[PDB]
């Protein structure tokens, strides 16, 4: 039952909350200065939104899959490491008054994706 997570740097944090909420029809599970997040039971999605400074349009921030748990990112840190990516691993971390385990990979063409627990 994982999700994927997708992250995009808005340049209208406030405009892409109300579009966001109308779109899946729901509203944010957290909102922060510049940072909102939408926690979607249908389609299964972690939307998260980064206001960008002066920017003009919106882009891939980055995107991730939320795991249940720290077990399932162990395994798929260890899957994706003997499947010949290089991963970076966080443990137990900070950010965003939280805590997360979580693996990093890096597409070819410089997308990240996190695959992290809550
Ligand atoms: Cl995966
Ligand atoms: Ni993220």
């Amino acid at each position: 039952m994982s999700r994927v997570q997708l992250a995009l740097r808005v340049p209208d944090l406030e405009a892409s909350i109300g579009f966001y909420s109308k779109l899946f029809g729901t509203g944010p599970a957290k909102v922060r200065p510049g940072y909102a997040n939408f926690a979607i039971a249908e389609p299964p999605l972690k939307l998260v939104l980064i206001e960008g400074a002066g920017e003009d349009a919106t882009r891939l921030d980055h995107l991730g899959v939320e795991v249940e748990d720290s077990a399932q990112v162990g395994h798929a840190a260890r899957r994706l490491k003997e499947s010949g990516l290089a991963t970076v691993e966080e443990n137990d971390t900070a950010c965003c008054y939280a805590v997360q385990d979580k693996v990093w990979v890096t597409g070819p063409g410089g997308e990240p994706w996190e695959v992290y627990v809550v």
